[PDB]
Parts: C-alpha cells; sequence; structure tokens
C-alpha cells in the first residue's frame, strides 16, 4: 500500500532531503537541522568512514546521547552499508566490554573525552570522541564530501539492537535494511505521521522505540525533537504533536500536567508500547489532553512491532493490544481457532534476521517468530494476552 518492500534506510533520508530540503528534520538541546543539513552531515560522516577505511558489513559501536550528530552517524553508516550499533550512555563498564566484544566492531564512538577513556579501558579498538571527530566531519561537509552512493543491498544489515541486560549474555537483534524500512512504513500506515507533525521523543535511539521515531519522522518529512519537571513546558514550547510513551513516562506526564493549566494543546497522539498501559493512565491522558488519541501497541525488537490498535478504535476492546501490522500475520499456536489461547507467533517482512552470531538462541525464537508470549485472537483478528 504505503508499505515499502525492498527498501534501503538511507533512501528515506535522500528522498526527504530532496523533497523538503528546507523543512526542519531534527532538533536537540543545541540546535536544529533541516533535512538538507541532515543529508549534508550524514554524507560528510559517510566520507569520514571512507577516510577510516570502514568497509561495507563492518560494525561501528556508537555510545551517544540523543543529539543530532548521532542521527547523522546512523544515516552516514547506512549510506556505506556499515552496521550501526547504538548503545546507551551510562552502561556499566563490564557490560560494555561484553557487548562491544560481541558486536566486534571496527571502531567505537564515544560521547566525550572522559567517556572515550572509560571505553578505552574495556576495548583495544580505536575509540573516537564525537566532538573531535566532528571537527573533521564539518571540514568534509564543507568540502562537499561523501555525496556519492555505494552499493548497499536491501538484505544487508543496517543495525544491531542490543536487548540484553547487565546480568545477561550479550544479545542483539540483527536488522537488515528492508525489514527496517518495511516496519517503519507499516507502523506509519496505521499511525499517520505526516510532514507537519512534531515528534517529541524521549527514548534513546539505542532502543528501537527511539530509532523508529528517527525513521518514521524521516519517512514522512516530520520534525523530530530529541529530548524533566519541565516536560509539560518542553512539549508545549516545541509544539509537539506526536509523543511515544511508555507507561511510566505517561504517569509522570499526567502528574506533571495537573501543575500546569496551559497544558500542551498541540498534542494529538500518544503511542504506547513496551508495557501494558493501565486504564487510569489512559483516562488521565485523555482528561489532560482531550484532543489526543491514546494508542495501544505491542512489540518485540525481534520484529520491531507486532500489533497496533488503530487510533480511531482507541476506546474499544480495552484488553486488546490491537491488530497485526499491515502486511504481517499473527498466528496462535498447530494453528488454533479464534478465542483459543496459545503462543503468539508472527510472520512477515518485519521479522528481523535473527540474533547476531547466536545460531542457538536464534533457532528457538525464529521466517516465523515465536514471541514466547501467550494469548489469543478474537473473532475479528484482534490480539489479547492470556484468555
Ligand atoms: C518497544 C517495544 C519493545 O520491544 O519493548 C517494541 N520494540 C515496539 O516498538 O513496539
Amino acid at each position: 500500500k504505503d508499505l515499502r518492500y525492498g527498501g534501503l534506510v538511507h533512501d528515506l533520508l535522500a528522498d526527504s532531503g530532496k523533497a523538503t530540503p528546507n523543512s526542519d528534520a531534527m532538533e536537540d538541546a543545541f540546535g536544529t537541522w533541516t533535512y538538507q543539513e541532515l543529508l549534508n552531515h550524514s554524507q560528510a560522516f559517510s566520507a569520514w568512514l571512507d577516510g577510516k577505511g570502514v568497509a561495507r558489513g563492518e560494525r561501528i559501536v556508537v555510545q551517544l546521547p540523543n543529539i543530532r550528530q548521532t542521527v547523522a552517524v546512523f544515516y552516514g553508516a547506512c549510506r556505506r552499508g556499515v552496521v550501526f550499533v547504538p548503545l546507551n550512555p551510562g552502561m556499566k563498564p563490564f557490560h560494555l566490554r561484553s557487548v562491544i566484544a560481541d558486536a566486534d566492531p571496527r571502531l567505537v564512538i564515544a560521547e566525550d573525552e572522559t567517556a572515550a577513556d572509560r571505553l578505552r579501558d574495556v576495548t583495544d579498538l580505536p575509540v573516537y570522541s564525537i566532538d573531535s571527530l566532528w571537527a573533521d566531519v564539518e571540514r568534509l561537509r564543507d568540502a562537499g564530501a561523501g555525496a556519492e552512493a555505494v552499493e548497499v543491498s536491501p538484505e544487508d544489515l543496517a543495525v544491531l539492537i542490543y536487548t540484553s541486560g547487565s546480568t545477561a549474555a550479550p544479545k542483539a537483534v540483527a536488522c537488515p535494511h528492508q525489514q527496517i524500512v518495511f516496519a517503519a512504513s507499516s507502523i506509519n500506515a496505521v499511525l499517520g505521521y505526516h510532514a507537519e507533525d512534531i515528534v517529541f521523543c524521549r527514548m534513546s535511539v539505542s532502543w528501537d522505540f527511539g530509532l523508529y521515531k528517527v525513521l518514521i519522522s524521516t519517512l514522512t518529512g516530520a520534525k523530530l525533537v530529541l529530548a524533566d519537571i519541565a516536560l509539560v513546558k518542553s512539549l508545549r514550547e516545541s509544539g509537539a504533536t506526536m509523543m511515544p510513551i511508555v507507561p511510566s513516562l505517561a504517569s509522570m506526564l499526567t502528574t506533571l500536567i495537573r501543575r500546569d493549566p496551559e497544558g500542551a494543546p498541540t498534542l494529538r497522539m500518544f503511542t504506547n508500547s513496551a508495557a501494558a498501559l493501565p486504564q487510569v493512565t489512559i483516562d488521565a491522558l485523555r482528561s489532560a489532553f482531550p484532543g489526543a488519541q491514546v494508542v495501544r501497541m505491542y512489540g518485540q525488537t525481534e520484529c520491531k512491532r507486532i500489533s497496533i490498535m488503530p487510533p480511531h478504535l482507541e476506546h474499544e476492546r480495552p484488553d486488546s493490544v490491537g491488530l497485526p501490522l499491515p502486511g504481517t500475520t499473527i498466528e496462535i499456536l498447530t494453528l488454533l481457532p479464534p478465542g483459543e489461547p496459545g503462543e503468539i507467533t508472527v510472520t512477515g517482512p518485519h521479522v528481523m534476521a535473527g540474533y547476531w552470531r547466536a545460531p542457538e538462541i536464534t533457532a528457538r525464537a525464529y521466517m516465523r517468530l515465536h514471541t514466547g508470549d501467550y494469548g489469543h485472537l478474537d473473532e475479528d483478528g484482534f490480539l489479547y494476552f492470556g484468555g
């Protein structure tokens, strides 16, 4: 439909960079880039990788906060078939050691010089601070470098997304270009982001929750705001229209909102995943933001996302986490009839390429994804947990 099959991630950026070069693409605490600017910096970063001889298929590990440079790193890497491995700032050292070694990168990008030193303790790979490598990126940007394309297959890996905690063995979902682009397009076919949306994103891009607000905004030409007591004020002052949430962020927001009768009227949608959103939170979100839809979703990183409750149905089937993503199938398993509980299983062009270098773990979970969650489909195709 609007579903994209066989896509490359960086093509999302090239399109918007040509289609709306002068619209705002990314804002952070420090400034704003238009789509032209994001394209230029992404190209410049691609030349920096070329300059360092990082080849197609190799990984870079990037431990950065939510700032404009990280998005340019993501796209520039994509443009060279290099594998973006985003990690959250503040991981414990031993945890980093384990994950960096598993990811097996060509090099590592850190937040600043103190962080670059801590990283040097835990790997022998080359480690670059973002502020120092960025002086070069800007030179390259000024020289117009990296503008050329290179061969990248839709089947090539774009990203490894680590989901394992400290106390666990390292584990990353291995994400090819095509699946990513497909999943973004399918989510958006349900959610309806568009070019005048302003997305207020408080999730790290190291989580697929934030990564996909980068992708979905880029896909549609929207503006992404990379964002504590001031949350209400931030939302209102950014003119935010779309906001991904998790239940703890939504409770916080409803507490904060009662202290501020100016609200954040520009808000039109909250999209919840990751955990079950209680009714009381939903009610309080609608009360503070009567203009906004509160949309329930459910997913796993293994296939990005599984179900979305269509916005227009937000008041119905209160126990459901919605319908399958458009272009995908949910089956309950030996296929069971409707209403019969069983394991939630998922088939489609969003199902990712397994876990990175872990045939054994991959075998149990994976062309069909077994979520290890249990529930049923009602008569109409809607998904529920339990019975
Ligand atoms: C964020 C969710 C999760 O795995 O917790 C899922 N990746 C989703 O986007 O719906």
